[PDB]
Order: structure tokens, then C-alpha cells, then sequence
């Protein structure tokens, strides 16, 4: 009586297969990992890309070994990064390569794209956020750069939906995610027409978008069994966003990973004048409730460091990094020179030295940098959505890998001057795992998974404090 559903989350940094145990009277959700393997960035004749096959091998291996253990599943979900996309034939054979959202082909097109079509335009029809490595513009790169490509290509699949058609057979185009590629009309839920046009796209490559819940198709264990492949809320943070622990209208949330996603839920869009000078994206979310936040470049410079300076353990350099004195480096993140740089660690202390700044050069000083500027624009960014819908937060939600970063937690809390509630930490996961149980009748909806959530998980409460140096840092800056 109780189920057990196979999660799929597969981040820009890592992909994990794992294993959920639920039954609705014990109200007990347990997460076991079955298959953890790592997914990076690969260089491939000038291009950037995701080998998909490695990863699909890697899926199949954990799902493999749920079946050889001998446990009934119930159901699988995929939920991955937002935006990529990869194309197929008639046939089912991809067409192209699998280019990551890091790749520079779009390099000047969203700058063509306000131009030609308008920044107020694009925006009133999607309500997207304008990033540069949107799949808009990774279309028109497509188009534009390739065009021998064109007559093979019969549809286009975002990633969480191109591996369930791998397992299943069967494609869909999952609406949560469809909505990350500012190709979607926000009034009509389906795919606008002028946007497509001018990305070269063709509108019968996709189907209608369509919300969580459905089952995709059936995935067959070496032995024959079928279990049910859901449609979950795909993408990556859209799970982590159904899986935190939010009380109600005043909280918000930070999914943090490679990226730092900040924002709130609301039934209603907002693409107002407001809206678009601070640059907010209204990405698709479970029940309709759009996902208001804006994208922070995030863990990924550190993620950067660790790998140039080759740094093995992570807690030490934390714990190192908590004795130096904050806010004596500033960068902003979100500049697109953090995007994707050959040296990190240079482009860091450029940006630092360009301000008249000391400039960060041991380890913890590198890391001191990334820590305080990403809790400056946390502060920034919670100031920007707060005021935007005319109502404060009581609480944040930090889940994620990057919510077992204590210390940013606790910047972040001193920087925003509120509470920080951090956990779960494989939000992504629990969100992939709630809409399976959904669709299986074990759960009413989001606000059920919720409290479940918020009585399983392990909660860690940082409290905002006044006399901290990155509070003091955010006082002096008002005035
Ligand atoms: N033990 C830890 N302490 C502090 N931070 C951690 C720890 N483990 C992972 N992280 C942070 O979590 C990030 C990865 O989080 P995750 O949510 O898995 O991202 P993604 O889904 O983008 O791969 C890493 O970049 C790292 O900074
Ligand atoms: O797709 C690129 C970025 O990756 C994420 O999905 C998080 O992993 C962000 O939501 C999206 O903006």
C-alpha cells in the first residue's frame, strides 16, 4: 500500500537516480539515493554540449537497479535544467548536437531580437526574463548558423522530455518547462507564433504544451512489468519550488545549485513596466501558479574556482573562508562575463581590481568574494520581487545543494534582514517525486506535499542578524 516512485533529476553539475517511499496513512516520505554520476560541460568540435547518451545510460543503469532489487515502482519522473532542447527525425534518430545553454553561439541574438521584434513585445507575450542563452535564441542560432540542418529535423524535445520519450517511446512537451524558453504566449499556454517565426523555429516540431500529471508512456524492467512514466513539473526548478516548505503568500524561495533561482509563487503573471526593468521571469509552475523570480549566476563561480585552484574539500574551504572579513570584495554575479570565462579566477579579480577593490587571491579570499557578492544580490533581488508585488516576505526557503552552505545561509539571512529556512536539500528530487504521487492518487495537491515536507525533511532556521558585517555593509548603502 505503500509506493514507491523513481525520481530522475539531472542538474548541470550532477544527475542522481532516486528512490521514494510513501504511503498516505503514515504520511512518511523517504528518500533513498540509487544512482548518483556526475554531468559537466564537454567541449565537442567548437562547441559546447551535454553528452546525452552517457546520461541516458547512466538513467537506465539506476532504473535497472530498482528492478533487479525486486521492488514494484509505482511510477517514474524526469526533471532536468530548463531551456535545452535536442532535435530528432522522423525516425527518432537526433539531429545535430546536444548544445548546452553555456555555448556562445547566441552571442548578440537577444540584442537582435529586442531590435527587430521589440523588448516590450517579447516580454508582453512570454513574460519571460531576458537571458541570452534563452531556446528563443538558441533557435535563431540554429537557423541561422546551421540551415542544412532544417529539413531533417521533425521535432524538438527539451531535455527532461526527450528522456522520457527515450524510456517510453511516447513525446510530450511539458508545460513547466516549455515556459523556460520564452517561446511560449503566457494568455494562451501554447506557443506564440511571431516568436517562433523569428527564431526560424517550425510550431509543428512541438505539441501543445501540456500541464503535470498526464503519463507520457511505459518503461519496461529486462523482464516486462510496465510502470507508468509521469509528466512531472520538468523542470529542475520547478520540482525544487513544488517541494518547498513555503507558509502561504509571505514566503519565498531560493532554489540553490549551479544557478540561484530567487522568488515567490502567484497565480497571476506579472509583466508590467515594473516587471521588465527588473527583469523578472514568470516561468510555468504545478497548479498554474507561476514561478516569479529571477535568475542569479550562483554556486557556478564557485563551482569554477574549485576546479582551476583544485580545491577537494568544499566544508574546509567554507570553514576557512567564515574567519575573513566580509564585503571587502564585490563583484556583481550576474554579469555576463561570469557566464562562461576561460579563467574564473582571473575574470573574478579583474572585475574586483577594475572597482578599485583589494583583490581576492587566495582560496577563501575567491570564495569570500562569491559568497558576499551573491548574498548582496540576494538582498537586491528580494528587495526587487517584494516590491514588485507590494508585500514583504516573513521567511526564505533556501533548498538545494546550496542550501547546506551554512555560511551563505547565514549571509544571506544578515544581507535580505530575514528569516532563512533552509532544506530540503534534493528539493528538485521531492517536487519530481510529489507530482508522481499526484497522479497516483497518494497526494490532493502541492499544499499537502508541503506539510509533508515540512514535517519530514530536516529544517535548519537561520535567524537575521542586525549587528553582522554584511548588515552592516546593506544599512550604510541605503544612505
Ligand atoms: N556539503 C556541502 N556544503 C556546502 N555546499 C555544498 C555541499 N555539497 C554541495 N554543495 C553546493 O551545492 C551545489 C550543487 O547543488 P545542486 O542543487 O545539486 O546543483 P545542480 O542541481 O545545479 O547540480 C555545489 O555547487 C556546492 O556549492
Ligand atoms: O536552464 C538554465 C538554468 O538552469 C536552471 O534550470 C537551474 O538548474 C534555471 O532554472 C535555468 O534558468
Amino acid at each position: 500500500t505503500f509506493r514507491n516512485c523513481v525520481a530522475v533529476d539531472l542538474g548541470a553539475s550532477s544527475g542522481r537516480v532516486m528512490l521514494a517511499r510513501y504511503e498516505r496513512e503514515c504520511r512518511s516520505l523517504t528518500l533513498r539515493e540509487i544512482h548518483r554520476f556526475n554531468n559537466g560541460l564537454h567541449s565537442q568540435n567548437g562547441y559546447v554540449t551535454w553528452d546525452v547518451d552517457s546520461l541516458e545510460s547512466a538513467i537506465r543503469l539506476g532504473l535497472n537497479k530498482v528492478c533487479a532489487a525486486g521492488i514494484a515502482i509505482d511510477s517514474i519522473g524526469i526533471d532536468t535544467w530548463g531551456v535545452d532542447f535536442v532535435l530528432l527525425d522522423q525516425q527518432g534518430q537526433r539531429v545535430g548536437l546536444p548544445v548546452a545553454y553555456r555555448d556562445s553561439r547566441t552571442n548578440g541574438l537577444m540584442a537582435q531580437a529586442q531590435q527587430q521584434l521589440g523588448k516590450r513585445d517579447i516580454y508582453q507575450r512570454s513574460g519571460i526574463q531576458f537571458l541570452p542563452f534563452n531556446t528563443l535564441y538558441q533557435l535563431r542560432a540554429l537557423t541561422e548558423q546551421q540551415p542544412e540542418l532544417i529539413p531533417h529535423i521533425a521535432h524538438a524535445l527539451l531535455m527532461p522530455d526527450y528522456f522520457s520519450y527515450r524510456l517510453t517511446g511516447k513525446m510530450n512537451w511539458e508545460y513547466t518547462n516549455a515556459t523556460t524558453t520564452q517561446l511560449v504566449n503566457i494568455n494562451s499556454d501554447d506557443w506564440d507564433e511571431s516568436l517562433l517565426a523569428w527564431s526560424g523555429a517550425n510550431k509543428a516540431w512541438f505539441g501543445r504544451p501540456t500541464h503535470p500529471g498526464n503519463v507520457i508512456g511505459h518503461w519496461i524492467c529486462p523482464q516486462g512489468n510496465e510502470i507508468p512514466v509521469v509528466a512531472v513539473a520538468s523542470h529542475d526548478t520547478a520540482s525544487a519550488v513544488i517541494a518547498s516548505p513555503l507558509n502561504g503568500s509571505r514566503a519565498a524561495y531560493l532554489s540553490s545549485g549551479t544557478w540561484s533561482l530567487m522568488g515567490f509563487e502567484s497565480q497571476t503573471p506579472f509583466t508590467n513596466d515594473t516587471a521588465l526593468a527588473a527583469n523578472i521571469t514568470n516561468e510555468g509552475g504545478a497548479e498554474g501558479r507561476y514561478r516569479v523570480l529571477k535568475n542569479i549566476m550562483g554556486l557556478w563561480l564557485l563551482q569554477r574556482v574549485l576546479q582551476e585552484r583544485q580545491i577537494n574539500d568544499l566544508p574546509a574551504l567554507i570553514a576557512a573562508t567564515q574567519a575573513l572579513p566580509a564585503c571587502r570584495f564585490i563583484i556583481n554575479p550576474n554579469d555576463d562575463r561570469f557566464i562562461n570565462p576561460d579563467e574564473m579566477c582571473s575574470e573574478i579579480q579583474a572585475a574586483c581590481r577594475e572597482m578599485a577593490q583589494p583583490i581576492p587571491e587566495s582560496d577563501a579570499e575567491l570564495a569570500r568574494c562569491i559568497f558576499d557578492s551573491l548574498a548582496l544580490l540576494y538582498a537586491d533581488v528580494l528587495h526587487e520581487l517584494a516590491q514588485l508585488r507590494g508585500e514583504d516576505f516573513s521567511q526564505l526557503h533556501i533548498v538545494g545543494g546550496g542550501c547546506q552552505n551554512t555560511l551563505l545561509n547565514q549571509l544571506c539571512a544578515d544581507a535580505c534582514g530575514i528569516r532563512v529556512i533552509a532544506g530540503p536539500v534534493e528539493a528538485s528530487t521531492l517536487g519530481n517525486i510529489g507530482i508522481q504521487l499526484m497522479t497516483l492518487d497518494e497526494l490532493n495537491n502541492v499544499d499537502d506535499f508541503r506539510q509533508v515536507v515540512s514535517t519530514t525533511a530536516n529544517l535548519t532556521t537561520f535567524t537575521p542578524n542586525p549587528d553582522s558585517e554584511i548588515a552592516h555593509y546593506v544599512a550604510l548603502i541605503h544612505s
